[PDB]
């Protein structure tokens, strides 16, 4: 007898006890939220433009994003926290872009977006996971949809050989890729084991067709399982082949001819299956059966087995298969034993008993289902606190849910998310808030408060506008100290200097048609002082934090007197922290 | 007062945030303070495609090009003194303009972008008899013209100019150019007066100049004299406007028939027009008072029936260091945000005005600590005549340590406060991402939200007419049209199929792609992404949109639904099959 009885009110004041990190789902941006209060303490830009920082206009977030920058627009689904040991270490945050094929990382340090990467010869990054053990080595991303190869417009058959969708693995500390794999099918959601060794991902289309029929006509699709090992072994060998102009090491993970892989395994799983979801004691791949009203419970432990060859049938690695309702599409974890899937049929969350579906698996009648919680409405993923590591806590659950109706206010046609909060700390789940989200967040993550460390004010030598102190090094720059126009042809490059209330450089000029290059630098050694620059009327916006500096590039096509301003609330004299450029006529 | 607002239980309030340098407005619920819907507006929405779409972009006009914006103040049009919740209008001070949200639908509905300006910052509204003018400051002093011949502010030619836009046709209505500059703005309760402070009198550029007078002023005007003008025609236009243009300006110590300059310390911000209608009160800033016009006594001022314009003035109540912005409760007390002693001050208006006679009495009832360093803030129904004295929202711009650390960007502090009491009792501290400078409220019963689009909405109206061009009938018809190197795809939308599931082009195509939503459910919201295309955007139930992109890459480009909307939304998808450009002319 234990009772689900933790306080929700974080009065003013008091601080929450975990971070949560939430997916902008087609909004882009990565939010950061205080839990269990749900509110939202920060906006981090990824995929979309902010305005507000200038992520998407700045010189250092442009880039970035590389080539991507042209895109304003991203579709983010899952947020992860890198690991060491089964533990999150509180270094990074990965998320996918299923809208333009991207993977970003997120400094937790600075909560910024520090690295992206476009996943070569591939569409639509959705399923992301990471290494667990012995640390965030690869990122795991899945590449949803068949495409050909290559995709130059000569073939457009999905079932042609050489249309197929590819696994990834992109190095986690630098940011590039490290090997593909070409499957059979497509991929939907990944997650991996508590060694290094495994990992495994669900699969919908099987059937590699197109049209909806086609999709969901095979009883069973599968969960393929990758030898991560294997994959190493063979590129460190130098048997791979590359596609296109991309020198990413390709693997070929398909069956041939009834032949297995040395890197994969497929094992048959009903149906069009959705979540994949390692139990915190790293027992399990489970897979969510979605069309099926089951999970599928594969045992990794018997892995190498199946890749030696020593079983008969790769169903023999599937130990349970929970009748749970109807919808089963995620899969959580609250360290104690006990599984909770969300439903979106039945619109529920069910708790129930990983070792007693496994022996009922074998025929002994148990009953492993615990309670089913009512959720409002149509859940998607659901994410219990720590459930990615050994560490699993079993205190908070969050559900995401797609249609909230009357769960609030009427806002227009649109609607919010329902992220709904339950307390999983005793032995029944218990709904304490309803928390509306805009864009559909689909998946989040927690971590405890003590996992997380921040930096009050920036690092002079941050490798984020690392590139902008090199060109001021080229043009004799000290950026801590100088307050200077530099004149270069067609360009002009302002350096300054700000300290509120006032910009270090008040007034420049320039000829109608010159390429500026504004570059600003908060000197304040104060904690939240920050600055913005807005140029009026030419669509140029930035924050400057504390020690930051920050650079962003326009043309000065408007003759005359051209107002810039500071647009953080930075002292009293705020309103009068302003400039002028000036703009002699062609 | 409930402070709490427990699953299934709705908020009493819808609550307006600006958002800031962000540049969208977020709804949200009051008391409970969760953020129910963001509306974009200035900014480029991911989610929705507002600034990727086609009507969102006719909506923006050549403004579209600009991905920033930058809002403070939000408002709610008027009848008779109250809200009748037929628009939220709001400012952008970073490319000059005003938007329009049609509070039924919950979106951007048309914009403009102020003539002969630079900085849209003080708006407000017109109350008495209803909302026909918008009212909008031009923050700073530009040439005319602003040719890049003359740039300096003490030109006769340069100034700024106050702002009447029509509220139902979003055209200009009528400049009034001005002495010194503009800050904040209201509207009193019979239509004939508005007034705006001013900080820069000195027409300077620098911190110091700005500061010199010890006085700047609230500037009154007679919009009945300015009404008067125009149908007269006696006005004037600049550049290529047909903008009626008056001179408020000063001649030679000789006032002009539209205003008359209060003078009023110092550098003052705030401009509220109490509930009971009676008094303009200016925030003195850098003067530690408020400054009270007696609005009765304006038609004597402007009728030269008194001495000094000071003699308007009837209050100058003594409050605390950096007065920035007062409210309302609707009892005969004001609430007055102290930025530099961070506090909000609670005192009795008529109090201060015997104060002011000369009757020793102590109108200040209350100093409340807030986190910190307020900006704005606002009482529930403050604008209008139904004040009713229950929430308090105090905008603070340094949140510092009442939330977790999230890097060097913190949060701003939106501090919920119950004042339906003597005593002001903080309930709630909100974070916020981009400082929202102010916010507004309505009653649940004052705001009434479509739950499903009109198929003759004039949003999309544009779109329609397009169609009829192409014989389409938008609600059945599933057709691609070709017209050169346009493609025009126009397609159905019922959960979880498009109505047009591939279409092929010629490399180098330029293809719009027109989705209706035919659903009559509430809440099934359909989305469009075409991978690595940059295209993104929501169709809600009954609504058509269309986006424009180019074909610019040979292969097969998947399409998919961004909108979880269904148990077989991972499968609703289609393939736009790109042709190359070898394989076709030149
Ligand atoms: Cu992309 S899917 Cu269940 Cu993860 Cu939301
Ligand atoms: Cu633009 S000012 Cu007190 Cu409104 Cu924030
Ligand atoms: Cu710098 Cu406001
Ligand atoms: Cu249509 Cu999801
Ligand atoms: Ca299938
Ligand atoms: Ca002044
Ligand atoms: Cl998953
Ligand atoms: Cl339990
Ligand atoms: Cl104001
Ligand atoms: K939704
Ligand atoms: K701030
Ligand atoms: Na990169
Ligand atoms: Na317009």
């Amino acid at each position: 007898v234990k009772e689900s009885k933790q306080k929700i009110h974080v009065g003013p004041g008091e601080l929450d006890d975990y971070y949560g990190f939430w997916s902008g789902g087609h909004q882009g941006e990565v939010r950061v939220l205080g839990v269990p209060s749900m509110r939202e303490l920060m906006r981090i830009p990824v995929f979309n433009v902010d305005s507000a920082t200038g992520w998407g206009l700045t010189n250092e977030s442009r880039h970035i994003m590389g080539d991507s920058a042209k895109f304003l627009n991203g579709d983010c689904h899952h947020p992860h926290i890198s690991m060491t040991d089964g533990k999150y270490d509180g270094k990074y945050l990965f998320i996918n872009d299923k809208a333009n094929s991207r993977v970003a990382r997120i400094r937790l340090d600075i909560m910024k977006c520090d690295k992206m990467i476009t996943v070569p010869n591939v569409q639509a990054i959705h399923g992301l996971r990471l290494q667990k053990v012995p640390h965030t080595k690869y990122v795991f991303a899945n590449a949803e949809f068949i495409i050909p190869h290559p995709n130059d417009g000569k073939v457009f058959d999905l079932q042609d050989e050489n249309s197929y969708t590819m696994y990834n693995a992109i190095d986690a500390e630098t940011m590039e890729m490290a090997f593909q794999v070409i499957v059979d099918g497509n991929l939907d959601n990944t997650d991996a084991d508590y060694t290094g060794r495994f990992a495994a991902a669900t699969c919908y289309n099987s059937e590699k067709a197109f049209d909806l029929g086609g999709m969901m006509r095979n009883e069973r699709d599968w969960v393929v399982v990758f030898d991560i090992h294997a994959v190493e072994a063979a590129v460190k060998a130098g048997d791979f082949i590359t596609l296109g102009d991309s020198k990413t090491p390709v693997l070929d993970g398909r069956k041939k001819d009834g032949k297995d892989s040395k890197f994969t395994r497929y094992v048959p799983v009903p149906k069009n299956p959705h979540g994949c979801n390692t139990s915190s004691d790293g027992k399990y791949f489970i897979a969510a059966g979605k069309l099926s009203p089951t999970c599928s419970m594969i045992a990794i432990d018997k892995l190498p087995d199946l890749f030696a060859g020593k079983l008969a049938d790769p169903r023999d690695v599937i130990v349970g298969e929970p009748e749970l309702g109807l919808g089963p599409l995620h899969t959580t974890f609250d360290g104690r034993g006990n599984a909770y899937t969300t439903l979106f049929i039945d619109s529920q969350v069910v708790k129930w008993n990983m070792e007693e579906a496994v022996r009922a698996y074998k025929g002994e009648k148990v009953n492993y289902i615990k309670q089913k919680l009512d959720v409002h409405y149509q859940p998607g993923h659901l994410h219990a606190s720590l459930c990615e590591t050994n560490e699993a806590d079993g205190k908070w659950l969050v559900a995401l849910s797609k249609f909230s109706k009357d769960r609030f206010l009427p806002v227009g046609p649109l609607h919010p998310e329902n992220d709904q909060l339950i307390d999983i700390s005793g032995d029944e789940m218990k709904l304490v808030h309803d928390g509306p989200t805009f864009a559909e967040p689909h998946d989040c993550i927690m971590a405890r408060r003590d996992q997380i460390k921040t930096k009050k004010i920036w690092d002079r030598n941050d490798p984020f506008f690392a590139p902008t102190v090199e060109m001021a090094k080229k043009d004799g720059i000290n950026l801590d100290t100088d307050n200077k126009v530099i004149r270069d042809g067609n360009k002009v490059r302002v350096y300054m200097t700000s300290m509120a209330p006032a910009f270090g450089v008040q007034e420049f000029t320039v000829k109608q048609g010159d390429e500026v290059t504004v570059t600003i630098t908060n000197i304040a050694q104060i904690e939240d002082v920050s600055h913005g620059f807005v140029v009026v009327n030419h669509g140029v916006s930035m924050e400057i934090s504390p020690q930051q500096t920050s650079s962003i590039t326009f043309v000065a096509d408007k003759p005359g007197l051209h107002w810039y301003y500071c647009s953080w609330f930075c002292h009293a004299l705020h309103m009068e922290m302003v400039g002028r450029m000036m703009v002699e006529p062609a």
